[PDB]
RNA sequence: UAACUUUACGUUGUAGCUCCCUUUCUCGAAAGAGAACCGUUGCUACAAUAAGGCCGUCUGAAAAGAUGUGCCGCAACGCUCUGCCCCUUAAAGGCUUUAAGGGGCAUCGUUUA
């Protein structure tokens, strides 16, 4: 949009220029062509520019300058930020600074004398900045240049022509306005009047540090705590007072020295008190910028006001340009500083909340009151589920993730009814940056070689070992390694020789799991069998009350354990229930919006006024591993109906059973379950097969799926009832008729009657593959030899071989980049059909049949903005003119867009997916398989199916839940373009 | 994250000058010197820069002229409108139509000028 945008206003810009010029005189009225260009308009207008100093020009020559003047205006400023613009403002400076201070009087000249001496050429290429000028230096080119007529006499150099000129050669639309720019970030949750804070802000600041402050407390060994009001008070300041303010100097700050460690702080990390824990951006910047002219006491406190300081840089985030700054802060800050802020200030980022509000949030954040709390301190549900409202949702994959779940909900509802409760259960990978998705893939990928190693070297103490060790069995011998090979319950060595003769050393939870719900890899010690049996439910404080209690934490000190792992062992004092809560709840961002939107807009027949549970991550996947359902080996999508199944199942009644098993077991027989064969119920509702094992046949159908239910399940009476179906995964279609016309590279469409194109080629780019279809390699053997020696020297490397330029038996004309041919049978006209693009991507397929045959029409986006519904059929190796022409004699069965269902019935055997893709070398479809199984076709994708000659090809459809899987059947060919 | 103002390239097409060079002329005992079509190297200029579609103002009955810091076009979401498809029910001639109602998707709507 942006590209199409410049090129609009610059040919506007030309096309005005070129009016003016006709409207004024000069050019007088004739020297056009039937369409408005400039007729034979000379080709030299550097050197006229240049020349133009010296004498009277002519009204060609004069014309062709000032259209070169008006395409190219320099760059204006609109100071010092990124790499690239920053190059390029460099590059203008130097040349600013040699116009200026050399013997150079306007760009024309210098640019002629010392860019042909210095490279051989004016304009840039590739990237390079270097012949870049500024818009100022041109304008004073441009009237000198109009001084200089005046005296060498040229009769166009009126007043007129001087004011259009100069305001064609200089205007620009604004840049985004404030109100309009605020209006794009949505109005205040709080006072829906205000718009959303500038990060940087006074208040903002503040409200980002008390924040910090007051969910930073203290880890002492033994206890919680967070920073008391005296700690508080005495770091409230500092980042102000100091350039940064290191956890480091904190510490030294707050004097703890040992034995207290900072919570929400990653202590294994070392030195990880090195952090820069805050620095106020705005606050320094502003004192920095006042400092380094002279308006700013060194290492004393800034004086403007905070209420003018969010002010100030509100209005430094709201214009982005020196006019627009000027005239706010000109009414609101005096000369001197406001000239000082304007010299280097530069700012960004709002932060989606009112000032306002901010002002009255910030007291009980800074004082020291809870971050959730402070909001609280300041009726319409329906059936259907409202649309996600997307100025919450800031994020295109949580909001696109969200609206697929309400679809999900919706149809559920409007095929059943209004639920009960919902339940929820949200990936850790949703709402989390690219950046942030990239380096957990990264870790996970370490640790799964970590845990690679470790296996192999549990394979080397424990030969015989039965196949592959899990990870109870990894975690075992390592736990062993670091507790010094002897038992934490009693301190009695253990042989490791064993350590898989059943009931020998047991990996026991320190904290009862029925009093925590918590089996971290920080509540878990290797203990010995026999010493294990008497603990009951109590907590090691309770167990062993006392030096015997001494010893008991000496050892666990004197251990390789984690800071963390050893401070949770050794409690004694803590609120039970909130612990089993909050192992049991997922309290990310997005589980909590969706909790309370759906609790407050839409009707459950609850139970009661909670009705709505985001399940941990950890806790489902312990339930699933109690209640039997491995975590198989399948690319199945399957699974996350899996998953769907143990959420849904998770209550707290179920809860409280498994509890009241867990306070049995361990005190001194099945592990409950929702109800009998649950397991297998479930494997073989989600993967049609006796659990898992892919050897099995699937059950395709309903009469499939309900024998082997009554089969293998003879004993569960309601496992088979009226609803019970196969699953088929359901693909949100993609229908959209829009999209990128054409490949974006342009070609030489000259030589298309015989298949080819022309394509200039650069050197940097040029390999040996592209170089054997060199169109000159007959007509010129002595480059091709010298280009093909020279390249294969540096062993297929372009710009190795060509950063040497390349060239009477001496040196001739250089060589830049050399026209490749290229293979072309189809294309898109482009460029006022002066050159041929690529096709891009077919946005419909229409199918034909006609006497048992199958006719494939491709349609692309361009044809559908020429509306253009097209004629051909594909046949399989033919070039686009010699297809099949469609007419009556066939009959037109059904379009096909991506991620439509399809039915290939064919000899061999009979493929059901969704359609992707359409090969249009072959004639022949690849259609995904609807789990993507990838035991099936290569990663699900069945590729090259022939539906020419299929005995059926038909077109289906499905909704959201994957019912109502039925054939359709179009009336008539629909149109490309209504 | 959605939203800007500009610059400067690159690509193609066309013009001038230019580096090579395939064939065909003319010369000349060779070597070549100049040519013609085309290819194409480099420098400069102009046009286009999705394929496609529009408006505002001024003079005119209109046709058309003149004219402009002119506008949209690869997305996301939605169902108020419109279109295709699917379903339920009622009425009239498992087939067809109609109406109401409920959905899915978009060539429809909003952000959006």
């Amino acid at each position: 949009r942006s590209v199409r945008r410049l090129t609009r206003r610059r040919a506007h810009r030309l096309l005005r220029t070129r009016r003016l010029l006709k409207r004024e005189g000069v050019l007088q009225a004739a020297n056009f062509d039937e369409n408005g260009l400039i007729k034979s308009l000379p080709n030299t207008p550097w050197q006229l520019r240049a020349a133009a100093l010296d004498r009277k020009l002519t009204p060609l020559e004069w014309s062709a300058v000032l259209l070169h003047l008006i395409k190219h205006r320099g760059y204006l400023s609109q100071e010092t930020a990124d790499k690239e613009l920053g190059a390029l403002l460099k590059g203008v400076a130097g040349n600013a600074h040699a116009l200026q201070t050399g013997d150079f009087r306007t760009p024309a000249e210098l640019a002629l004398n010392k860019f042909e001496k210095e490279s051989g050429h004016i304009r840039n290429q590739r990237s390079d900045y270097s012949h870049t000028f500024s818009r100022k230096d041109l304008q004073a080119e441009l009237i000198l240049l109009f001084e200089k007529q005046k005296e060498f006499g040229n009769p166009h150099v009126s007043g007129g022509l001087k004011e259009g000129i100069e305001t064609l050669l200089m205007t620009q639309r604004p840049a985004l306005s404030g109100d309009a720019v605020q209006k794009m970030l949505g109005h205040c949750t709080f006072e829906p009047a205000e718009p959303k804070a500038a990060k940087n802000t006074y208040t903002a600041e503040r409200f980002i540090w008390l924040t910090k402050l007051n969910n930073l407390r203290i880890l002492e060994q033994g206890s919680e705590r967070p920073l008391t009001d005296t700690e508080r008070a005495t770091l409230m300041d500092e980042p102000y007072r100091k350039s940064k303010l290191t956890y480091a100097q904190a510490r030294k700050l707050l004097g703890l020295e040992d034995t207290a460690f900072f919570k929400g702080l990653r202590y294994g990390k070392d030195n990880a008190e090195a952090s820069t824990l805050m620095e106020m951006k705005a606050y320094h910047a502003i004192s920095r910028a006042l400092e380094k002219e002279g308006l700013k006491d060194k290492k004393s406190p800034l004086n403007l006001s905070p209420e003018l300081q969010d002010e100030i840089g509100t209005a430094f985030s709201l214009f982005k340009t020196d006019e627009d700054i000027t005239g706010r802060l000109k009414d609101r800050i005096q000369p001197e500083i406001l000239e000082a802020l304007l010299k280097h200030i530069s700012f960004d980022k709002f932060v989606q909340i009112s000032l306002k509000a901010l002002r009255r949030i910030v007291p009980l954040m800074e004082q020291g009151k809870r971050y959730d709390e402070a909001c609280a301190e300041i009726t319409e549900e329906k059936i259907y589920l409202p649309p996600i409202p997307a100025d919450e949702i800031r994020n295109p994959v949580v909001l696109r993730a969200l609206s697929q779940a309400r679809k999900v909900i919706n149809g559920v509802v409007r095929r059943y009814g209004s639920p009960a409760r919902i339940h929820i259960e949200t990936a850790r990978e949703v709402g989390k940056s690219f950046k942030d998705r990239k380096e957990i893939e990264k870790r996970q990928e370490e640790n799964r070689k970590d845990r690679e190693k470790a296996a192999a070297k549990f394979r080397e103490y424990f030969p015989n070992f039965v196949g592959e060790p899990k990870s109870k069995d990894i975690l075992k011998l390592r736990l062993y390694e670091q507790q010094h090979g002897k038992c934490l319950y009693s301190g009695k060595e253990i042989n490791l020789g064993r350590l898989n003769e059943k009931g020998y050393v047991e990996i026991d939870h320190a904290l009862p799991f029925s009093r925590t719900w918590d089996d971290s890899f920080n509540n878990k010690v290797l203990v010995l069998g026999s010493e294990n049996q008497n603990k009951g439910n109590q907590t090691p404080y309770e167990y062993f009350n006392s030096r015997e209690w001494q010893e008991f934490k000496a050892r666990v000190e004197t251990s390789r354990f984690p800071r963390s792992k050893k401070q949770r062992i050794l409690l004694q004092k803590f609120d039970e229930d909130g612990f089993k809560e909050r192992n049991l709840n997922d309290t990310r961002y997005v589980n909590r919006f969706l909790c309370q939107f759906v609790a407050d807009r839409m009707r459950l027949t609850g139970k009661g006024k909670k009705r709505v549970f985001a399940s941990n991550g950890q806790i489902t996947n312990l339930l699933r591993g109690f209640w039997g359902l491995r975590k198989v080996r399948a690319e199945n999508d399957r699974h996350h109906a899996l998953d769907a199944v143990v959420v849904a199942c998770s209550t707290v009644a179920m809860q409280q059973k498994i509890t009241r098993f867990v306070r049995y077991k361990e005190m001194n027989t099945h592990f409950p379950q929702p109800w009998e064969f649950f397991a297998q119920e479930v494997m073989i509702r989600v993967f049609g097969k006796p659990d898992g094992k892919p050897e099995f046949e699937e059950a395709d159908t309903l009469e499939k799926l309900r024998t082997l239910l009554a089969e293998k399940l003879s004993s569960r009476p309601e496992a088979v009832h009226e609803y019970v179906t196969p699953l088929f995964v359901s693909r949100a279609p993609n229908r959209k008729m829009s999209g990128q016309g054409h490949m974006e590279t342009v070609k030489s469409a000259k030589r298309l009657d015989e298949g080819v194109s022309v394509l200039r080629v650069p050197l940097t780019q040029l390999k040996l593959k592209d170089l054997e279809k060199m169109v000159n390699r007959e007509r010129e053997p002595k480059l091709y030899e010298a280009l093909k020696a020279r390249l294969e020297a540096h062993k297929d490397d372009p710009a190795k071989a060509f950063a040497e330029p390349f060239y009477a038996g001496n040196r001739t004309q250089q060589v830049k980049a050399v026209r490749v041919e290229q293979v072309q049978k189809t294309g898109v006209w482009v460029r006022n059909h002066n050159g041929i693009a690529d096709n891009a991507t077919m946005v419909r397929v229409d199918v034909f049949e006609k006497g048992d045959k199958y006719y494939l029409v491709p349609i692309y986006s361009w044809q559908v903005a020429k509306g253009i519904l097209p004629d051909r059929a594909v046949v399989q190796g033919k070039d686009e003119e010699d297809w099949q022409l469609i007419d009556d004699s066939f009959n037109f069965k059904f379009s096909l867009h991506p991620n439509d269902l399809v039915e290939v019935i064919t000899k061999k055997a009979r493929m059901f997916g969704y359609f992707a893709s359409c090969h249009r070398g072959t004639g022949n479809i690849n259609i995904r398989i609807h789990d993507l199984d990838h035991k099936i076709g290569k990663n699900g994708i069945l590729e090259g199916i022939g539906v020419k000659t299929a005995l059926s090809f038909q077109k289906y459809q499905i909704d959201e839940l994957g019912k109502e899987i039925r054939p359709c059947r179009l009336k008539k060919r629909p149109p490309v373009r209504s």
